[PDB]
């Protein structure tokens, strides 16, 4: 009935700065394969479950089996350049409840516990959210830190990529990047 399935495809990126990490540019047959239309919701999953949206690629013809994604994205999962991941498409829908958990150590300047969560969500809000994702802060930082990124880990969805709301529910916890190491350096 709902048919819902993906492709396994290359991950792409450049040298080049090629913002965007929540735009997939893929070429009409990787779109029209299965039904994707200009900005609908698509799920990547080459290591681990990630989300993003559908994009034309410039090269009509080179993106019928790889995806130019955003450094970020591509560590979102744990895959490297080139490797092999699976789209699926699907649609986004209202998260109601979601938890993260932001990775740094004695170097954590983004945590103050009290409205965080709607730190969090006014941060987040309107965006697509799928747990076991990982998502990153512009260029800032402080002494010699590492990590300083958010881990999501729960969801209310259907570990479907959703959009976060105003309305939506936040949860953020003090556990930071302890006995966790993913890969990527």
């Amino acid at each position: 009935m709902e048919s819902n399935n993906g492709i396994i495809l290359r991950v792409a990126e450049a040298n080049s700065t090629d913002p965007g990490m929540s735009r997939v540019r893929l070429d009409e047959s990787s779109r029209r394969l299965l039904d994707a239309e200009i900005g609908d919701v698509v799920e990547i999953e080459k290591v681990r479950k990630t989300v993003g949206r559908v994009y034309r690629a410039r090269p009509e013809d080179e993106n019928k089996g790889i995806v130019r994604i955003d450094s970020v994205m591509r560590n979102n999962c744990g895959a490297s350049i080139g490797d092999k991941v699976k789209v699926r498409k699907v649609r986004t829908e209202i998260a109601k409840k979601v938890t993260l958990a932001p990775i740094i150590r004695k170097d954590q300047r983004l945590k103050f516990g009290e409205g965080i969560e709607e730190y969090v969500q006014r941060a987040l809000i309107r965006r697509p959210m799928l747990e076991q994702d990982n998502i990153s802060v512009p260029g800032l930082t402080l002494a010699g830190q590492t990590g300083l990124l958010f881990k999501v880990v729960k969801t209310l969805p259907s570990k479907v990529p959703v959009e976060i709301g105003e309305e939506t529910k936040i949860e953020i916890r003090e556990e930071p990047a302890s006995e966790v190491l993913e890969e990527g350096g």
